DNA sequence: GTCCGACTACGCATCAGC
């Protein structure tokens, strides 16, 4: 009757009776807003699960068309990933809108945001309209995503300011932090997958209201409950491993249940499915832990792209996010026929697409690659080419290889695919067993321009059944002792947000340049610090902030730091590559005329108390480390 | 170990302001 006093997580739930809103009617957004009260209130996964599933279960029961824009809004998702919808809206244009909204000057609005590192309390703190719908509000997101064109900011700021003058409550917090990418309930996909299969298990969809049956739990013992449920969750997670699709699950689940899901939700080609991820290892003989028969092939730096076939001949190429990359190469497209044998009429593989030079015949770095054009690439006017390394087949004719094995699964790979040197080749895979070759393999890869090593089972656990587990990655920057170690100045500090909240979230380090005397940035710096270190920091760090900077430094196109600080501090940063940054100065003209060179995935180590701001890393030296990188000495 | 959310550089694509 009254969802502002709504509580799902109430023990013994009752999905009717507990419920806030009639059956047949619309969602109100105050339900879902206050479920993620509850789930933002507690820290138990299982507990947020259990909480957004007694959700579901109303919803599946009261209103089964509302369950997609539930889930939605429960993601903080506007679709399907290959359709690709983007909410174009800045945080500046968020913090417009909630000036807009109450009537703060955006200079004072601007400044409460930024210090409590969450819009959501900003925004919270004329005659009511009506209540604010689920389903209405994600039409309003998904029309605010559509925005296009000239003046269409001011269009989005308008639908904005229209659901924060509709909010009830609590409705402004989850609002302004979904349209700025930032629910941060600590429950996502897989907790929210978990929590779909535990309401149409419990109260199964199709139901004649009122439904027979609101808790399928009911005779069950305790522990053939939870493997119940776990046996549930795991159908509907594998499921959604091969068609990460919401709009093509939901009304499979909806009519046919979830023990008949997979039996209509199949793997196919045109739609992407969910790509097996790598897990990091710490050296050679923590891969020598599981020990099963292995390959090793190259980890190439390029961007993952898994190539679908369909039989009537149309090709599409989707991301590891499952974004629609087809118009981002026409060149493959084209050359298509090139890579299968006549036998192939359907495929899927998973290769990884890397810059390639045709004169000089070698492996361009990772900026090479991400010099590309999206949207709708002409094939005359491309000027990166590209090189696929196959490394997986999923699909051949008809059939899925997901229950099959890497070995067999490179038997078809290499059986119904021909090579092309400069076009398609196959991931250098060194089958052994034996740490004195293996260690050899792995700092071989860095010549031939590679990151690392792969590592992935053979026939032990050897499936691409991403839900049960399961691959293994080794390249230089996790072993100790053989990643670049810089000793860098902090100079510049971020006030965090989120998690980092109240004290500093980045740090802004530079190098020495021993040749002008003067401090030059060349990264931020974010992570690889324990929490009680960021503690440690920020407040032996608060004695030194600065109003203006001090001469002797220089950041050029970097972000100005919320608090400049006295150059005092030298830490111990490792960083996996080098890059030509066209926006930190650091070695500026020692190696390319205008850019200087930045850390790629740096992170903190630990602080050098002994050694100075003098006696740091400098930018001299900075500049022999990128000249000395493999994939830059083979030009 | 899982799951989640802090955070990194780089570069295309886009739009308010001019």
């Amino acid at each position: 009757l009254d969802p502002s006093g709504y509580n799902p997580a109430k023990n013994n739930y009752h999905p009717v009776e507990d419920a806030c809103w009639k059956p047949g009617q619309k969602v109100p957004y105050l339900a879902v807003a206050r479920t993620f009260e509850k789930i933002e209130e507690v820290s138990a996964r299982l507990r947020m699960v259990e909480t957004l599933s007694n959700l579901l279960r109303s919803v599946v029961a009261l209103s089964p068309p509302d369950l997609l824009p539930v889930l939605y809004l429960s993601l903080n998702h506007l679709g399907p990933p290959q359709q690709g919808l983007a909410l174009g809206v800045g945080d500046g244009v968020l913090l417009k809108a909630v000036a807009q909204a109450t009537g703060r000057q955006l200079e004072s609005v601007r400044a409460e945001a930024a210090e409590k590192g969450d819009v959501g309390l900003v925004a919270e703190n004329m005659l009511p309209p009506p209540p604010l719908t689920a389903s209405g509000v994600f039409s309003k997101f998904r029309d605010i995503a559509r925005l296009t064109g000239s003046a269409s900011t001011a269009k989005k700021i308008d639908i904005i300011k229209g659901l924060f003058v509709a909010c009830r409550h609590s409705e402004a917090r989850f609002i302004a932090r979904s349209l700025s990418g930032r629910l941060r309930l600590g429950l996502a996909e897989q907790s929210v997958l978990a929590a779909l299969s535990q309401a149409v298990s419990l109260t199964p969809p199709g139901q004649e209201f009122p439904p027979a049956m609101v808790d399928a739990g009911k005779g069950k013992t305790a522990e053939a409950r939870k493997t119940w449920l776990e046996e549930q969750g795991m159908i509907l997670k594998q499921t959604f491993c091969e068609v990460p699709d919401l709009d093509r699950i939901i009304p499979v689940l909806l009519e046919h249940g979830l023990e008949r899901l997979p039996e209509h939700c199949k793997l196919s080609p045109g739609i992407p499915l969910k790509p097996m991820l790598a897990h990091p290892t710490r050296g050679i003989s923590e891969v020598l832990k599981r020990e099963a028969a292995f390959t090793c092939e190259y980890k190439y730096d390029g961007q993952r792209a898994q190539i679908h076939a369909l039989e009537g001949g149309e090709v599409k190429i989707f991301s590891r996010n499952q974004a629609d990359n087809t118009g981002k190469y026409p060149d493959i497209i084209s050359r298509i026929p090139k890579i299968k044998l006549p036998s192939v009429t359907s495929f899927i593989l998973d290769t990884e697409a890397v810059a390639w030079d045709r004169e000089k015949k070698q492996i361009q770095p990772f900026q090479v690659l991400t010099t590309r054009k999206r949207k709708e690439v002409d094939a005359s006017e491309i000027q990166v080419q590209v090189c696929l390394y196959a490394f997986d087949l999923i699909y051949l004719n008809g059939e899925s290889l997901v229950r099959e094995p890497l070995s067999r699964r490179r038997q078809l790979l290499r059986e119904n695919f021909v090579e092309t040197e400069g076009e398609f080749v196959f991931a250098t895979s060194l089958d052994t067993k034996d740490i004195e070759q293996i260690a050899e393999f792995l700092e071989q890869s860095v010549k031939d321009s590679c990151e690392g090593l792969m590592v992935k089972t053979l026939d032990v656990d050897a499936t691409y059944e991403i839900a049960k587990r399961n691959w293994l990655k080794l390249k230089k920057d996790y072993l100790d002792g053989v990643g670049d170690t810089l000793d860098l100045v902090v100079i510049g500090a971020y006030l965090g947000r989120g998690k980092r909240a109240g004290r500093y979230g980045g740090f802004l380090l530079a190098s020495y340049d021993e040749d002008s005397e003067e401090l030059q940035a060349i990264c931020k710096l974010g992570t690889g610090f324990s929490d009680e270190e960021l503690e440690e920091h920020h407040q032996s760090l608060k004695a030194l902030v600065l109003p203006s900077p001090r001469p002797y430094v220089r950041i050029d196109g970097a972000v100005i730091p919320d608090h400049w600080l006295d150059p005092s501090a030298v830490w111990e940063v490792k960083c996996a590559d080098l890059s030509l940054s066209p926006i930190y100065p650091a070695a500026r003209g020692l190696v390319d005329s205008d850019k200087g060179i930045s850390l790629r995935f740096p992170r903190f180590i630990r602080v050098r108390e002994d050694k100075q701001p003098e006696q740091a890393t400098t930018s001299a030296q900075v500049a022999c480390l990128y000249r000395k990188q493999s994939q830059i000495q083979n030009q």
